[PDB]
């Protein structure tokens, strides 16, 4: 009863904080939705940059690989900010000690970003420019190493994740559970974190029961994906650290350096 209303509240805050929903993404990738402009090479990328409207700008005078790397960074930073406002809409999150709130966001944001990233990806590429662009996976592998390497595993994770067929209402709860994880390092009051988590997790288990009646082992399967995202994020961080040391003409945004750093 209260769980059902809890889940609805989390879902609304998710809808309030993130513009691209899985529902919208899927109705675009599948086809009242015009087909997105396909970015498959440098020319189409340049045209997409000139023609489409994006949320922002980037450093000028950069080779393509690096330029695309900064676009992604800029998008990551914006989602970190959306996730920060969303976690503030999670009942009690704002009750935690300041250090804990920070610690949860620091260690959980990329996990949430990668779970949500799947909504806009298929095996062939992903939506960009808020759904008006579609960048092909082949075009991305055609970029310079090590930049062509960052994304492949996100694609691998996404295609497996998408087979679970979650919808926005499931994802909103999944994302709160990821942020309210009691296993982060340096947590001060973990019992207080796990108390808020258990509520979200109870709301989720029940929610999936209602929303996926003919899917028996979905709940635990979801908790396992959380394990997958954590490994995905550890790898991603190492990739960034190496690019940082290996690519002198590139730099990590301040807020992102502060995240990849400690982890
Ligand atoms: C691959 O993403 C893009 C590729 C080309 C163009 Cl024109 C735009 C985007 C974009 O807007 N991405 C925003 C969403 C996004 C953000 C981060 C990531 S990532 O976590 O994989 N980090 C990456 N950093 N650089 C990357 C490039 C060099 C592939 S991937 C993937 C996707
Ligand atoms: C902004 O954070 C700081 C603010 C004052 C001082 Cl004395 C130090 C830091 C710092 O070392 N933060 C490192 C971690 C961090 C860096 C940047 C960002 S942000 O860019 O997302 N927010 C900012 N807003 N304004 C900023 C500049 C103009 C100070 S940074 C978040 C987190």
């Amino acid at each position: 009863a209260d769980l059902k209303a809890f889940s609805k509240h989390i879902y609304n805050a998710y809808l309030k904080n993130f513009n691209m929903t899985k529902k919208k993404a899927r109705s675009i990738l599948t086809g009242s939705h015009t087909a997105p402009f396909v970015i498959h090479d440098i020319e189409t990328l340049w045209q997409a940059e000139k023609g489409l409207v994006w949320k922002q700008g980037l450093p000028p005078y950069k080779e393509i690989s690096v330029h695309v790397f900064y676009r992604c960074q800029c998008t990551t930073v914006e989602t970190v900010r959306e996730l920060t406002e969303f976690a503030k809409s999670i009942p009690s999150f704002s009750s935690l000690f300041l250090n804990d709130q920070v610690t949860l966001l620091k260690y959980g944001v990329h996990e949430a970003i990668f779970a949500m990233l799947a909504s806009i990806v298929n095996k062939d590429g992903l939506l960009v420019a808020n759904g008006s662009g579609f960048v092909t996976r082949e075009f991305l592998r055609s970029l310079r190493k090590p930049f062509s390497d960052i994304i492949e595993p996100k694609f691998e994770f996404a295609v497996k994740f998408n087979a679970l067929e979650l919808d926005d209402s499931d994802l909103a709860l999944f994302i709160a559970a990821i942020i309210l994880c009691g296993d982060r390092p340096g947590l001060m009051n973990v019992p207080r974190v796990e108390a808020i988590q258990d509520t979200i997790l109870r709301a989720l288990e029940f929610h999936l029961q209602a929303n996926h009646p003919d899917a028996q082992y979905l709940f635990p399967k979801l908790l396992q994906k959380m394990a997958d995202l954590r490994q995905l994020v550890t790898e991603h961080a190492q990739m960034m650290q190496r690019i940082k040391k290996t690519e002198t003409e590139t730099s990590l945004h301040p807020l992102l350096q502060e995240i990849y750093k400690d982890m």
